[PDB]
């Protein structure tokens, strides 16, 4: 069911400048489905207020966005995503500090 969520532990990055891949929207949709089944090993969560830490080659390509508080939806977004519901981004990197629990579903 699309309303059903899962709990995941993800490394959080508030401190480190990270260079990450950004991808066409259909590839990010596939990564979201992949991570929803198998977990987020190799990704970090970057809170929206730290978004300047994140760099990529193509600013017009997508990363995983985390939208809503409590149980968040996973959706491909651009790093410039203006939505007020944006909690942050999950990006492929290993730089981070603390492990946090997230309740997530696919948009």
């Amino acid at each position: 069911h699309h309303m059903s969520s899962k709990q995941f532990k993800i490394l959080v990055n508030e401190d480190y400048q990270v260079n990450v891949p950004s991808l066409p929207i259909r590839d990010v949709l596939q990564e979201i489905k992949y991570c929803y089944r198998n977990g987020f090993e190799g990704y970090v969560f970057v809170p929206e207020y730290c978004r300047d830490l994140v760099d990529c080659d193509r600013k017009d390509h997508y990363v995983i966005g985390v939208l809503g508080n409590g149980v968040s939806d996973l959706k491909p977004v651009l790093l410039t995503e203006p939505s007020v519901m944006l909690q942050g981004f999950i990006v492929r990197s290993g730089s981070g500090s603390v492990l946090e629990d997230f309740d997530l579903k696919i948009a």
